[PDB]
């Protein structure tokens, strides 16, 4: 139907499922990727993986600001597909020696660009194409649920054939990425049709500065949302970004470990679903202030849920409980915030919150990690962890703002109306 008719819907609907494709690889098969076949310790491993954050606090800003400048014309986009296009040839080649040559510390700076475009690019590709949604009719909405799909089928074919031949699967990442993402860039959308000739008609903006901060400082709310968002996230992620290896000690082999996470990632977003379709019931039912509370529980769980973990199928319980937390916080954090906060600030939140200061404690909390596991060893790490984490969640609980604020049915209607 004219969604399913029309070129950019089939076209871009498209380019979603594809990203997900190289995505799904890359996220998961890293971790791995480093073990099985480049012999990472945790020093490498957490500096890789916090240095990343560097790159993903300091490179999207600018690159979510360029978006506006370019409004909707496809120049970066392709700067994207671009730097993915050579997946294999960079990973395959940059990577394994800048590392295995001995020789860390440049590797990964000088590694964390091409693998940048999965951190910015995701909120990028996310973006675009949604501009593109309002010129033709179709929602994003549908479109990631169709690009979803990729992320799915990926991930599975990843586990089995990465185990195989690992050199392989870069080469069709990279490969159906990059033939098909050009394939899909000769196929576009232009100019006008009755929506509006100006870039700045359709869409419209947000925007932020100094007096908007200074006035969200002189907010107590942000300090205590803050420790929630720092304190939960950067622990809780720490933690997932890791968590696989350790997953990948439970089992029969190294390569029907790997399989496993395959199946499950992929049997995950199944769930996803099930539990967002119901979200925001369940968060207006409820409220933002809980909705976090829970989610964050639900992790402290998942890693207390790992220190007295013993076999595989246990793991497998443990991981599960990640999709539980997803839907919970991402609608919750954004409920949240709209529920709690003077609309105006929104974009500064974000960038504030969740830019400037969630990556950075990563960066640094991600090395300390790293060593723990090291010098610690993963269960023992947890502790810390875990427990700083459960602790975290507890203070929230006595100390988050009001479920219900000094006049919750009237901003309820904000939401409605």
């Amino acid at each position: 139907m004219y969604y399913l008719k029309n070129t950019n819907f089939w076209m871009f609907g498209l380019f979603f499922f594809f990203y997900f494709f190289i995505m799904g690889a890359y996220f998961p098969f890293f971790p791995i990727w480093l073990h099985d076949i480049n012999h990472i310790s945790k020093s490498d491993t957490g500096i890789i993986f916090a240095a990343i954050s560097l790159f993903s606090l300091l490179f999207q800003p600018l690159f979510g600001l360029l978006s506006d400048k370019l409004g909707l014309r496809k120049y970066l986009l392709w700067i994207i597909t671009g730097m993915l296009v050579m997946f294999a040839p960079f990973f395959i080649f940059i990577f394994g020696p800048l590392l295995q040559y001995n020789i860390l510390v440049g590797s990964i700076v000088g590694g964390i660009y091409l693998g940048f475009c999965f951190n910015a690019g995701a909120p990028a590709v996310e973006a675009f194409i949604e501009k593109v949604s309002r010129r033709s009719n179709f929602e994003f909405g549908r479109a990631r649920m169709f690009g979803c799909v990729g992320w799915a089928l990926g991930a599975s074919i990843v586990g089995i054939m990465f185990t195989i031949n690992n050199q392989f699967v870069f080469w069709l990442g990279s490969g159906c990425a990059l033939i098909l993402a050009v394939l899909l860039f000769f196929a576009k959308t232009d100019a006008p049709s009755s929506a509006t000739v100006a870039n700045a008609v359709g869409a419209n903006h947000s925007a932020f500065s100094l007096k908007l901060a200074l006035e969200l400082f002189r907010q107590p709310k942000l300090w205590f949302l803050s420790l929630y968002v720092i304190g939960v996230s950067c622990t809780y992620d720490v933690f997932d970004q890791q968590f696989a290896n350790f997953f990948t000690s439970f089992f029969a082999t190294g390569e029907q470990g790997t399989r496993v996470f395959g199946y499950v990632t992929t049997m995950g977003e199944l769930l996803n679903a099930s539990i967002m379709f119901f979200a925001p019931l369940i968060i207006n039912r409820i409220g933002g202030k809980n909705a976090l509370l829970l989610a964050g529980t639900i992790m402290s769980v998942r890693i207390i849920g790992s220190s007295f973990a013993t076999s595989a199928l246990e793991v497998v319980i443990l991981k599960t409980l990640h999709m539980f937390e997803v839907p919970f916080l991402l609608v919750g954090c954004f409920k949240y915030i709209t529920s709690q906060f003077e609309v105006r600030f929104s974009a500064t939140i974000y960038l504030v919150c969740f830019c400037f200061f969630k990556q950075l404690a990563m960066i640094f909390m991600s090395v300390l990690a790293g060593n723990m596991y090291e010098s610690i060893g993963f269960q023992g790490a947890y502790l810390v962890l875990g427990l700083v984490a459960l602790g975290f969640t507890l203070i929230s609980v006595f100390t988050l703002s009001g479920p219900g604020p000094l006049s919750l049915l009237r901003r309820q209607v904000n939401e409605v109306a």
